[PDB]
């Protein structure tokens, strides 16, 4: 049986309400040791040891825990034969491209969450731990960069979101689909992301501890410029605009973000649509306002690569590149 | 012997223009009312066709100014037409669909509609997303059924309906409860109509209003700042909606700060940046606690439309978490 | 506390396998008494009793157990306040939707199954009928007409389908959307289906021990006419076509049926593509050839409305008129 | 300085046409490769085009003649040109794009087409398709990813593409993997390709061959007859596809026809009527046991071209569920 290391975050798959029968929980109570154990099938398919990291529910998940946990994950790369990190929900989408660009192991590193209570009836984290297991320790799942396991699919850590606020099946890759499905223990892969993850990006964070500073400004009918220009006030290094449509701006917040870019804050358009790219070529010259376009980057995630890109380059025309091949 | 239709031309790239049929480039202001309505001339087939110019603004630059002109027009002129269609940018057409749609007291059908490729492109959308929109406006089963938007062959609800794709033709769903009818050779089968309280079942009046209450959005995120929610309090904002994570959460510092400025009477809507899904009451946050409202399936932009119209009425959360299950 | 009776049918609901952890199952050999002690948590909302109807997959449902849940529905509704129909998964969206015609009881039918087996790792089974009786329970249910609860979602039994194979979240309302979202035991209604139903339709089976004969033919590239010739030369009351895009068919496939509905087969035009109508005024003249055409509803749905209608009518334009307002 | 590109026409409604722009109704496959070329003058931007009629059918009439004269065709031709586009009908291009990324021995892009909306109506789909799918055909980085359909500015691989919806201009989707890559200005990002092996990695030759095994489909619902299954089983079929009910499960009285038919040599694939998925081995059917073959995410109609081909090299049943796990 291969090794697999678990580094447990918190989330709701370490959480707890009073009732099965109700709603109401709290995030992060149980230790990894009562999550491993809760589910004793994993010892017929793994050597499974756990190392808590942080024990937070996702809502509240940070820089300091990403440089924590891909450290470590490269330090003890040659210690174990696999990952799974259990997390959060809310934000794991965000951690798992963060760990996609960062993690230089190119053993399986797998995600993975529950969107119910450990107490709710039909809990639905004993059965997505044992195929993050699986997922970690089947040798067909190296070589594909960072990975979520929810709801029996395989995802790649780039494309995957959240589609629904409290669905099961809530996790999808929704612009390029899923790598594979899991059935009996079994993965047919059929996909690979072909953007560069892992050991073939050069995000570096083996000396880091701390990122570039990057905040997401919401475009709307009426928008204020308000938050842009907090952001601008405190000195941030970059800004993701959440766009209408194909990435644009009210007309105020655009202002504030060009004048921004001019100084050399670097701007990012992404959407607040769940699907499809922020283009080039449509209705804003990026060229000329030195904007770079988030292609299907949703805005938390273009947020992580433009925290990762400026610890290499200010350049905006090189960001754009960055924003290309990652 | 056909019924009379008002087009309310608002811009957008239905009215939109680049150099090339075949390069994506293109800009808003291009086509007047007139111009759009003559090059689809199937219209006068289903319709007698009239249009006003309202505006001409891409909708990224849609505002409370357009929305009050919008509402007040088609309030005062109802009793003179059978039906409307307002031309828009698809970019914000899901705000001001649910804007129309809780402030309309007429019951004669108003339908959205844009087109997601320029009026110059190859195989334009915008030509018969218009016919459609007319079609629709003009069966007299639209009636009562809340302000429509029409986009790819379906009438879709202006409370559910929203974009799943920023480029795709098909980009306008409900995502949550579904579309209200599809349309196939001019002819609409129903088998919808949205439960939730609109145009004259409200009590939302903007008929004398001249501005909306101050409602600004936050998005959360890995590491928030408070920074864009701080700068809301510190200028007075009547309402704030976060676009939190997974079931309306926030993040910790953003937290800290909605939940003083509630104290302090600022109207706080939790709502999800995830595009489906409500977000619920009795999950991790106590709302009744912190003077909180969750915001059930409106999406931020939508929870903001409806907490602006809430203030025009109450400050009271209660009240407000009230309308927020009936509206 | 309401009044609610289980009816259970067998499915996977009420299914098992040898391992928490490998995919085999099998149905028909568990009790309903079984699955109401899995959720003690019941007896919270209501007073249930459980009756066993039959013990069987789904994927051997048939006119019979339809024949008997109907009557026994229409002979049992002054008893209590409810129904939950448990239910194998397979054909569920054939049974309910046989029932929102047949079902004169102005009181809340709900079918509920189970997509892994009531032996899984986090099986899906006690939640669902959890949410279920919550459902038959709630008043607001009346007057909606026969609802399947899948994956905390109350679906009507017209527009209800499968969507994937294994995924616990496959039941979805694919042309119309759901009625309501289940959270913490409470729905919120937005919708209610508009085609008449219940004690709104002539259909009646009180007295009847049969059903006319109605089979489906798959249409493809170079599709055999064999399939449809046995159905004709068997005397068929009606045949559904599973239609290429918009209801078409392959030529050999259309001159057998054209050619039977001359002689008075009913032939009703639905799709094998999973969501849209199938339209009149496409590329075939209903009309021309004694044809009807489907709408919505798959082909699956158009044989329960098919057989229905001929418990009424041989005639193609009445059978159009049903298919129009059913 | 621009490719050649081979369009080769079998007809559909992106050829042909209604009385009317307004209505709905239309005949199939009435104009020649000829008119659809100069019907978009763009072509010339970004390419050398030359047309071939090879059929000129309503795809609802595909059959394995036209099959093999493609597949020969295209790999007679392969040195003759930089790619191809074949303009196919919708309702089954999902099944020639499955047997030709199969058979199809050309490692040059080979990308289908068709159009959702007749050539006369208001938006016509059909241009800017054939636009997308020149521009697809062109790209060097579209080669090697095996036999494509462009449709919706979007690139599906030959295998997982299928209708979603009977009328929608977007209905064709990769509903189990996802798409290969999007279009915008006619530029491709291509982010996947398909890992199941195709083309020239094939042991699928049908360069003799004027006819391919016979494989016939057969529907599973409730109370359904095994009628069907038993005329083909009279007839001899070498195959039949089985559309399950749920995880590929089979109603008793079909299960047993097609397990008696298989103890006797017929191949039997267990697929799906539910449009996702996989249909399974090690769920209720113990395939082993009956001499069966699971699908996998194969639709029947999919099923049905794999299993045709697979038993031009072998009629056992453990080598045909070897060849459904590996094309």
């Amino acid at each position: 049986l291969p090794n697999i290391t678990i580094l447990a975050t918190g989330g709701t798959i370490a959480g707890g309400g009073d009732s099965a029968t109700k709603s109401n929980y709290t995030v992060g109570k149980v230790g990894v040791e009562n999550l491993v154990n809760a589910v004793p099938q994993l010892k017929d398919i793994a050597n499974v040891k756990g190392e808590q990291v942080v024990n937070i529910g996702s809502q509240d998940m940070n820089d300091n825990v990403w440089l924590t946990l891909a450290k470590k994950i490269n330090t003890d790369c040659d210690k174990t034969d696999g990952f799974v990190i259990t997390h959060g929900t809310d934000t794991m989408e965000e951690t798992a491209y963060f760990l996609d660009l960062t993690v230089k192991c190119d053993k399986p590193v797998v995600m993975v969450g529950a969107m119910r209570p450990s107490t709710s009836m039909s809990a639905d984290g004993p059965f997505n731990l044992y195929n993050a297991v699986v997922t970690a320790a089947d040798k067909a799942s190296a070589n594909r960069g960072v990975l979520v396991v929810m709801n029996d699919t395989v995802l790649d850590g780039r494309d995957v979101t959240m589609t629904n606020t409290t669905d099961v099946a809530t996790f999808k890759s929704v612009n390029y689909g899923p790598l594979g499905y899991i059935h009996n223990g079994k993965i047919d892969y059929q996909r690979t992301p072909a953007r560069k993850h892992t050991s073939d990006t050069p995000f570096d964070v083996s000396k880091l501890n701390e990122l570039p500073k990057v905040g997401i400004v919401y475009n709307y009918a009426n928008a204020s410029d308000l938050p842009a220009k907090a952001l601008v006030d405190a000195g941030y290094d970059g800004i993701v605009s959440a766009g209408v449509g194909n990435g644009n701006l009210y007309k105020s917040v655009f202002d504030t973000l060009a004048t921004a870019a001019k100084t050399g804050t670097a701007v990012v358009r992404s959407s607040r649509v769940p699907t499809g790219a922020t283009t080039q070529d449509a209705e804003v010259d990026d060229a000329k306002y030195g904007f770079v376009a988030s292609g299907t980057l949703n805005p938390q995630k273009a947020r992580v690569l433009l925290q990762l890109a400026l610890t290499q380059t200010k350049d905006p025309q090189q960001i754009q590149q960055i924003f290309n091949q990652y």
